[PDB]
């Protein structure tokens, strides 16, 4: 741990590399795995839920926030993601809504020791957090998956679910045309047809649902509580703001619901609109007791979908493994760790010539 | 886009090229300029800190700490407390890094070592606190705690006041006698002596230890010259201080930040009606500080975000003008936005 020590950065050709040689299926499932691991050793009281994500919200060019989501593992590390949400960032900017980097610090001495993209890692763990919630929830016959939003995170909400259910079609929306017509190309890699689809329509042929929208705080919902199908599955995705909700009231004092982490969800997910004691149990329950979902899958569900630092610490590990693997990325001496740890101008900056000019 | 990263190497090229004293002088003259825009309310102090409390190997904190530039950019830095750290590892009890976000998209744009940035600002502040409650004929500084903070609150005050000799203390005697070496570039003398001594002859004291929870305080609570004007540095876990109670309640007290100070700084001890103006109050009017030269004064400093967004500002300049650093792309900007597979190439 002296002071000779430096950060391994991955970057987007990294990244990029870990796809194209682990594959995107078996990527997204070795996330799916990892997190189904994790969240049920939080089930059975052996790790602990994150702490509270905190941010600041931005109200220009469209209200959005830029968030910190810590997360320990005593004596061996802290997990740091660093991430915005800017809902307009598509259309003016080219750059996806959500954009974020994950960061590892040693728990011992508190050094930078990994830094890689946040975008990719965060669209992978969010869909596969869906998947595990799903494989509990839903019918495993489940061949119809409703979706609200087609943006960013619709596309491995799609991916993550054909996975674990014999999905066949999709029936999408959006409030953008463009963003719901482009989504049959984007979905194309998952061999599911899609098909543009009202929302009214998609709430009563679903069996399963996810809504991921950048619906405005007090613009919800994006779900019309219209008639659904008795068994039907909801993951709730789109979070952001305090405020931020897409499912109808009335469906939602109906379902079984579990969070990924109640007191988030109470404050940011859809169980704002609830009471504590109407929750059911927690994802990270399920995960070590699948039978306390017993007979929900034949009935009205949702998972409350936040997001929380521990699934990218895990999502972060599968990168990691696989990219050493492979020996990518790169060291870089960001921190100074001057020679002398008392005397922070103990810099040594690279020596002068010696020959004469 | 790509980030712009500032590593330990061009850091060591801009201190090498600028000078020490020149970029100290950058980064108080920031600093003041911008605590007096917070005074003015042309700006505004940081959100508090936070942190995840570490008790091994001995009881430390690693926190987050952002600062927003609404329109502009949003400023983190990520710091570790780890007073283990230089005896163990070799390393700094202080280490972290800052990093700068876009505020429009969020984008990371720039990232750089906070280790001696840290140190610069925090000697920087204690200058900025120092010229305005010591006497302006301040003669002898004293340091309790003689590690890396120590160093620069040394640098920065002679810069700003006639120290002509700083009598030291640290409860390890490894690291005061280290000291004198350390400092020799100020051209201030410096003396070890026992904290009594410290507390009866300065003129101007920064406190800056690794105290422990429950420690201290790390001077007595004794009679000190009438003028005599505290810097208290050392900040970390809730709960620690380093001051005795009798010494605070009878000083005029102002915080860098008050909200911050009553959590993790000296005022912890004290009601919240008893800290006194902040310090941006007092850079914004001058005036309200002249008075309270001439009676004890504590500065009660924190850090926080605004000086390492205003410190991180003033490196970015030298090293963009000496086109120091690398880029490297580190977030995935898919070429569809709404498609996060869209990593092509593949390698
Ligand atoms: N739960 C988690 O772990 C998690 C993680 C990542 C992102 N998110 C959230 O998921 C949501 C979507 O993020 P994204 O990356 O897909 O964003 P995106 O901008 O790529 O896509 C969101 C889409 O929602 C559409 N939309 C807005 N209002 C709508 C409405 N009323 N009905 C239908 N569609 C609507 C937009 O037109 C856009 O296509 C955000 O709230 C984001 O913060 C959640
Ligand atoms: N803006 C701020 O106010 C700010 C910024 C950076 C660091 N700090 C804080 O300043 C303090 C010191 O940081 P550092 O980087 O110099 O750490 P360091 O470990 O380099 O030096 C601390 C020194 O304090 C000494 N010490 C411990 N207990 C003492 C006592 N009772 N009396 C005298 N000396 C004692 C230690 O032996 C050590 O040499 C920490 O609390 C740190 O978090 C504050
Ligand atoms: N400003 C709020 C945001 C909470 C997180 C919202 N997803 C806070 O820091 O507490
Ligand atoms: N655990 C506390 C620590 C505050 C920072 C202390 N200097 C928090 O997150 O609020």
């Amino acid at each position: 741990r002296g002071s000779h020590m430096e950060t391994w950065v991955l970057g987007r050709r990294d990244v990029a590399e870990v796809v194209a040689a682990v594959g995107r299926d078996e990527l997204m499932r070795r996330i799916i795995d990892r997190l189904t691991g994790g969240l049920a050793e939080i089930g059975r009281g052996e790790r602990h839920l994150s702490p509270l994500r905190g941010g600041l919200e931005r109200s220009e060019p469209v209200p959005g926030i830029w968030e910190w989501m810590p997360h320990r593992e005593p004596g061996d590390h802290i997990t740091l993601k660093t991430v915005g949400y800017s809902p307009a960032n598509p259309a003016r900017f080219g750059l996806p809504t959500i954009l974020g980097t994950v960061a590892r610090y040693d728990d011992t001495t508190g050094a930078l020791t990994a830094l890689m993209d946040g975008v990719l890692l965060t669209a992978l763990r969010t869909g596969a957090a869906s998947a595990v919630a799903s494989r509990l929830l839903a019918r495993p016959d489940s061949h119809t998956l409703g979706l609200i939003g087609t943006g960013a995170q619709a596309v491995t909400q799609l991916h993550a679910l054909s996975l674990v259910l014999p999905l066949q079609r999709a029936l999408v929306w959006d409030t953008d045309p463009a963003h719901r017509e482009s989504f049959a190309r984007r979905a194309a890699f998952t061999g599911v047809s899609v098909e543009i689809a009202e929302p009214a329509r998609i709430a009563a042929e679903a069996d399963v649902i996810s809504t991921a929208t950048s619906v405005a705080v007090g613009q919800g919902p994006v779900l019309p509580d219209t008639g659904v199908r008795e068994h039907l599955h909801i993951n709730a995705v789109g979070a952001d703001l305090v405020g931020k909700t897409e499912l109808p009231l009335g469906l939602l004092e109906r379902a079984f619901v579990t969070a990924d982490h109640p007191e988030q969800a109470l404050r940011e997910g859809e169980c704002q609109q609830l009471s504590a004691d109407r929750l059911g149990p927690q994802l990270a329950h399920l995960c070590a007791d699948p039978a306390a979902a017993a007979g929900r899958q034949d009935t009205l569900s949702v998972f409350d979908s936040t997001g929380f630092a521990f699934e990218d610490a895990l999502a972060m590990e599968v990168f990691l493994e696989a990219a050493a693997e492979r020996d990518l990325g790169i060291r870089v001496g960001i921190e100074h760790h001057p020679g002398d740890a008392l005397d922070p101008y103990a810099l040594q900056p690279l020596p002068l010539p010696l020959a004469a000019p």
